[PDB]
């Protein structure tokens, strides 16, 4: 024989809005829901057996009466009420786990004033987030931000890395830095400012990456710079354990106009897709 | 026996991004661009013959190369040039077509104060321009807007329509109206300030859709909205000749939970994908 | 002041699958449909009058409702069945505009055995069609073909060509041709065999881009091949009128890798995804 | 303060072709790569220190040389070249992981014939791969193969399952399957025939979810069709040591007419993308 190294089912792409209406005023969250349990007995499986079976469609179900039931404060929480449901309103759930993400909803704004009930949309960065929960333990959250794309037109370089003999790149005290980051970190409790918390961390983000608005700062290498903003990252929000960021770096080369005899000396730029660099870590805090 | 209709090549996909730098102070933009071109002889459709075929790689070489020498001003600008560029370097070309899109990005922007060099992609709506052009004769250039996502969560309704065998939608004084605007217009002079333009017409549709940030606007037919915008773009902007709008109705349904013993005060809603409504509508000026 | 040029709605995303249960042998055919009206009535764009307004949900209904009654034998007749009912059972709707993508199932089969009803997906090129009608009017049926991807990686040439002051490429003897193939053509009457007539056209675009299986056959310009396959469609099939065929050129460099020391005798090509040749024609019967 | 869980560096998103010319008979594969480096020091992260860096650049013209120097019999022994070049050239790298996509070429087939050099894109499936490698360790390769969409219109069936006070979902004897397969199996020897292992997988999947093609064989659940299937898996194939397999619940629901007052006596169906059942597993021989 085999022997089981992981199961699990759910339901995916539960999409639903909850509002909360004040005033006049409309208060919206839209998210896109995952859900997934892991049960005590494999019966299903081995003989196709389904009667401790919680149909995937009454998953689904449920995800809509908790939005009602429970209300939605936030994507962490409503998960975690979901983890909750499924581990202590049943007995053969061994784990859930539920990933979600934001719809990204703003309410419209015209400076300072914010309309009742319009909203539009501005993918600045996607919020996602991911609670997991054992049986009977302390459940574990996860947040995390993605495809926030920002872009530098200097205060980057690259210079005296290794030349081997398939390198061919030459040094650049000045370049373009294009990324679109991923970042995504563990909670050390279930006790947190969520709104808050995320909030944060996009603005160490884009803040490292930035520099003052004025001067900018120097980047040398996009490792340092991420291992910079990590740590940033975890001094202002002691209840984050674990952060883990991916930068992209996507190109933006100078066209090379010789061949048609025009000198462009860094006015024209052809952005390539593909290929991109990739830049990854993960770091935690000394246990 | 047979008789050519229409003919037509070129290169698609041509990114390009420009950029002027006053010092440490960057301005950046960053396109993509098709172009057409139609020939005299058609010696290459009936023949296999090549010498009058200007190379498409010589057509993005152009392109690179007019973004040097002439530098890019706006999407439609650009545009006019490589027209301008194709009908009067040749003689055997009789038209030509350019449709290119604005890749959106934002200045970083916190408090009032503005990054030197630093950008954000945060598209409120995505801004894209075409520029026809025949030989010898006037240009003729379309401006327009897409994927505008927006989101109303009352002061729209839609009741009193007609009934037959396959309705079953009730009337409705209080519903959600979401859509993503699409928007088409024809400039009756090739001299217009193009990006206060641009930016006028969305923001008449932002404001026609939303209304007053206190009390909103009610809207009772989607037709009507998309109707009374089309007027207000002509009110506000006198070179704009003819506005083409087409509004989706991307739903969102009031998730019925009597079934499960639970009564959904309008709070808990489901996003629904497909289908969707789709309201058009095409006004231009009566001469 | 203003004047309408054109107006519609409807519903769109309409996904509808029909089945034929004979035998154990089930036939299925699966489409996503959109239909547009046009009114006689333009009061519910002017003033908000919903009574003359067939609902976007009923037009959905309907869309299943007909599906029943009349069957799906082609996504073409369906189109033409949409037509015909909001024409006929209505007075006050004056156009109709069906426009359908049909899903590519293809019948599972292993040696020559065909699946009673298991399906697999191989979208060799995808099927659509559009069907517009005026009231009390004979109806004009489009059908054609997209996204056939097809690679040559020889029997192709791009040589005596115009050089102006921005042409750096040289003659080319040899190189791959790639193209993800657009075809749309016009019926000349409704009475036509469509299932076999889409499967010509497709055998004859892909039979006069590839063929003979042997030593291929040269094409020396892309214009040319387009063209060739427009008089192959108009000889097999009378009841075409007008064929439109849009040709991509995807690019495959040889990677020139002599500044790292190594011959690339084309051997190793890089795959471009931007920018892209584009190269079209529209050619109709001498009338 | 803190310490480092995990570090890696590379480029994405490389795009290669190889080509082999024998007679007329031309062989082609091409795909998309992925390698990340992990080195032994840090100082890159810590003070921008770039002395031990292999430019991502680099490492793409690496992928390059390598597929014309060492060239390319499947994507897996590709990537294994790639492992081994990065930690026998050098050093100070510790670890390297190569992720490769395939691009789904067909050789074009028409009566028992097969083109010397055209290609037709059908994916059946797409496949992939993954190859990580330790310094002198031995290294480790994963395969898979997703998008695999298929459909049966019978033969399933989903009751006798767990109900709580959220379930509305009755007993069904009989209904539609449709999933979207995805699975991916390590291998305990990195010596393999992996195009027929590849095939022999994939034909499993299509095997065991189809059943005879005369009469289909009757599923009561997802769960035994998963765990069935991988246990065929893991008997055919000796060499793949754990089998991941993910099977959606992409559903088709019969339409209720009754409503506009028609029965639809199970002929026409809403196919639904959102939400969707989603069933997983993964299992592994027993040590």
């Amino acid at each position: 024989n085999v022997e089981f190294v992981r199961t699990g089912y759910g339901k995916n792409m539960v999409k639903v809005l909850h509002i909360r209406r004040e005033g006049n005023h409309h208060h919206i969250i839209e998210l896109i829901a995952n859900v997934q349990l892991t049960l005590k007995t494999r019966k299903d499986y081995l003989t196709g057996d389904n009667s401790d079976i919680i149909p995937t469609d009454t998953v689904k179900n449920t995800v809509h009466a908790l939005a009602k039931l429970k209300g939605i404060k936030s994507i962490e929480s409503f998960a975690l009420d979901i983890c909750e449901h499924f581990l202590t309103a049943f007995n053969h759930v061994t784990r859930v786990k539920v990933n979600i993400d934001e719809v990204p909803w703003k309410r419209l704004e015209k400076n300072g004033v914010e309309h009742n009930h319009a909203f539009i949309h501005c993918p600045e960065a996607l919020r996602f987030c991911e609670a997991e929960q054992y049986l009977s333990k302390t459940p574990v959250v996860h947040s995390g931000l993605k495809d926030m794309k920002v872009l530098k037109t200097t205060q980057t370089g690259f210079e005296g890395f290794l030349r081997d003999r398939f390198t061919t790149l030459t040094d650049a005290k000045d370049r373009f830095f294009c990324t679109s980051v991923y970042a995504r970190w563990r909670y050390n409790t279930i006790n947190v400012a969520f709104d808050a918390a995320w909030k944060a961390v996009k603005d160490t983000v884009i803040q490292k990456f930035a520099g003052p608005y004025d001067r900018g700062e120097y980047s040398p290498s996009v490792q340092k710079t991420l291992y910079d903003t990590q740590l940033l990252v975890l001094d202002r929000i002691p209840e984050v354990e674990e952060i883990e960021i991916i930068m992209p770096n996507q190109h933006y080369f100078v066209i090379d106009m010789t061949k048609i005899g025009l000198s462009n000396k860094d006015e024209v730029y052809l952005p390539l897709d593909n290929p991109s660099g990739n830049i990854t870590g993960t770091v935690c805090r000394k246990p």
